[PDB]
């Protein structure tokens, strides 16, 4: 089924800082596809605001670079559910965290997967943490996963991890 998990107690404002996507994983091929495609997206800082909304730090090549993108996770009565905004509400989901090595999250759309659904692996350290990595496959055998990319170190110290 469906992001059948979050986390207990989420405080927010200790998810505050750097992260790395080290690793992520979508319902669909073609959303991690190529580089450019739609929900390949690399985290570079989790902001929480002090109203405890979520501003969100990202990079994404878009036409050619890469570009940095920011986005804002509003906040909900569920604490570790947070809505983005475009056409289509989707919402992110935080599956779990240990708030000083990984954070596992999801986002997701309102309209079904197989149509929408891509988590993520986030780290602190441009490390590879197989147990973070543990987390994840444990979290993500519940889900509709077709695609599963993995970042080593190198790369992570990368804009868009080239
Ligand atoms: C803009 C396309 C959706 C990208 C949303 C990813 C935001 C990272 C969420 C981290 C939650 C703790
Ligand atoms: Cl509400």
């Amino acid at each position: 089924l469906i992001v059948t998990q979050t986390m207990k107690g989420l405080d927010i404002q200790k998810v505050a800082g750097t992260w790395y996507s080290l690793a992520m994983a979508a319902s669909d091929i073609s959303l991690l596809d190529a580089q450019s495609a739609p929900l390949r997206v690399y985290v570079e800082e989790l902001k929480p605001t002090p109203e405890g909304d979520l501003e969100i730090l990202l990079q994404k090549w878009e036409n050619g670079e890469c570009a940095q993108k920011k986005i804002i996770a509003e906040k909900t009565k569920i604490p570790a559910v947070f809505k983005i905004d475009a056409l289509n509400e989707n919402k992110v989901l935080v599956l779990d965290t240990d708030y000083k090595k990984y954070l596992l999250f999801c986002m997701e759309n309102s309209a079904e997967p197989e149509q929408s659904l891509a988590c993520q692996c986030l780290v602190r350290t441009p490390e590879v943490d197989d147990e973070a990595l543990e987390k994840f496959d444990k979290a993500l055998k519940a889900l509709p996963m077709h695609i599963r990319l993995s970042f080593n170190p190198t790369q992570l110290e990368e804009q868009c991890h080239i």
